[PDB]
């Protein structure tokens, strides 16, 4: 009932994400990182292109701190399945993300190389899609960082490519 439920919701949470008013967004941006912590509302989030195209936009346009924690945290629990790695990958997700690195948000740094290193693991067209959005020169910008394991992650990324 869990999904079902949170199917229904999906149309009209897309709906408010894309809202003009920010305050709108963020709320529509907390529910859904939430929905997306639970497997059975995950499952429905990722068969909905529609969803997933307005998590990366509103990701990659909004200035709340707050959205954009939400926001990349839902793209990363979504990359944790192979139907979440493609929704991202075709809605536009890695140039999106490519821009998420240069954030001073570090939980949202960290969501953003995780997301990607998911990506240059299992997604088909994610390598080149990487280098295209400039993502070499950007990862490289990231290893003057000193946490342990997001330099190991970001080296990983690179290694890949
Ligand atoms: C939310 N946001 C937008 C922007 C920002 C605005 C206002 C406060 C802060 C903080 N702290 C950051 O900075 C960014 C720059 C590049 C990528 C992503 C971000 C990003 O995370």
């Amino acid at each position: 009932d869990d999904a079902e439920l949170a199917t229904r919701a999906i149309p009209e949470l897309t709906k408010l994400l894309n809202d003009e008013d920010q305050v709108v967004v963020n709320k529509a941006a907390v529910m859904v990182h939430q929905l997306s912590k639970k497997e059975a509302s995950r499952h429905a989030i990722m068969r909905s292109p529609q969803m997933v195209s307005a998590i990366v936009r509103t990701m990659q346009n909004t200035n709340d701190v707050e959205t954009a924690r939400c926001t990349a945290g839902t793209l990363h629990n979504l990359s944790h399945h192979r139907e979440g790695l493609l929704a991202i990958f075709k809605s536009g997700g890695i140039p999106a993300l490519v821009k998420m690195l240069g954030s001073p948000v570090d939980s949202v740094l960290f969501y953003a190389i995780t997301t990607l290193h998911n990506l240059l693991l299992h997604q088909e067209g994610a390598k080149m899609a990487v280098r295209l959005a400039g993502g070499l020169q950007k990862m490289v910008a990231l290893l003057n960082k000193t946490n342990v394991k997001f330099l190991a992650i970001t080296t990983d990324c690179l290694q890949i490519l």
